[PDB]
């Protein structure tokens, strides 16, 4: 429950935040690190930041693949929507904290049964008017 010390068993499980960007979002979408580890539950704060480098406002509405393959379900980002890139005016600095961990429920089902490097492949590529 945006904390996990019932479930923080020892697996220092590595995670690989695959941030990507293309024309469609002309924003300096910085990952904080490529990757982290969490003790399967360890609520770590990882920010994200986006400077809008269009010379016009853009939207953002960026697609992802929230999984290495099997898992994704077990990707404990915060719920309630809040990846708010949405829209920015030309020069505006979006930044937000995310708090994150891997669910140790990953080490339960046949689905995963071996999967342990979580990744979210984020693709900032919706639409620019012109940068």
């Amino acid at each position: 429950v945006e904390q996990a010390s019932d479930l923080i068993l020892d697996e220092k499980i590595k995670v690989t935040f695959d941030a990507n960007v293309a024309a469609g979002l002309p924003w300096e979408f910085v990952p904080v690190q490529r990757d982290i580890d969490v003790r399967i539950g360890e609520t770590v704060q990882i920010m994200y930041r986006a400077k809008n480098l269009a010379s016009t406002p853009t939207t953002g509405q960026a697609t992802f693949n929230v999984t290495p393959m099997a898992a994704g379900a077990y990707f404990n980002k915060v719920q309630c929507f809040c990846f708010t890139e949405t829209t920015l005016e030309p020069g505006e600095e979006m930044e937000m904290p995310v708090v994150f961990f891997v669910d140790p429920e990953i080490v339960k089902p046949v689905e995963t049964q071996g999967i342990k490097t979580l990744t979210l492949s984020y693709t900032f590529y919706p639409r620019e008017p012109s940068k």
